[PDB]
């Protein structure tokens, strides 16, 4: 398997979804404080750059990630799967996020990220 | 309802325009070449119908209409052509720094603004 294929972990409890992504050579990245996954930002069964970020989102309350590092197309990712609207500035890797990591987010939220060499 | 992405990397240019076309999906050609060299989305992978495909060609990279198209378009052809494309705002295209048809560089960079 030269790309990782995506699993199946909607509705598997957080701890084993994250497991199950880890084992696929791919990055699980959670948003929310809940403790099941509601949605994954890429579908089942796709294959993906191995080592790239696969987005989990929580049941429960939304919550701010760390976005440290990311990708335009990961930030974009998180975008599509939350439904809260996010302005890029610049190119590169997210140097700043204007919403600290671990803070609820309300879909009435905006988000600015930076982004830099 | 998803499509299955074809694989038409290395396809004469009209062959991979259809062949996307007919897995109901989008292709949006980039360049003026007349084969393709690569496509924005990996082959097998499953995509909500009418979704764009973005083709990039051989010969001269060129300038695509980007009107419409969404944040996750444009920073395909980002990823595509490697070349930096600022995007200010959110929504679908509203304007493009760059007209369509014009002949790019890698040292070139693309403003593009968003709208609802």
């Amino acid at each position: 398997a030269e790309y990782s294929k995506v699993p199946d972990v909607e509705g598997q409890d957080k701890q084993k979804a994250i497991d199950n992504v880890s084992a696929k050579s791919l990055e699980p990245v959670t948003i929310g404080s809940g403790t099941q996954i509601k949605a994954q930002s890429i579908k089942a069964g796709n294959k993906v750059l191995p080592h790239s970020k696969v987005l989990l989102l929580t049941d429960g309350d939304l919550t701010m990630p760390d976005m440290s590092g990311w990708t335009k197309e990961d930030v974009i990712a998180f975008e599509n799967l939350t439904n809260i609207k996010v302005n890029l500035k610049g190119s590169g890797f997210v140097s700043h996020q204007s919403i600290s990591k671990g803070q609820k987010l309300t879909e009435k939220d905006k988000i600015d990220v930076e982004f830099s060499s």
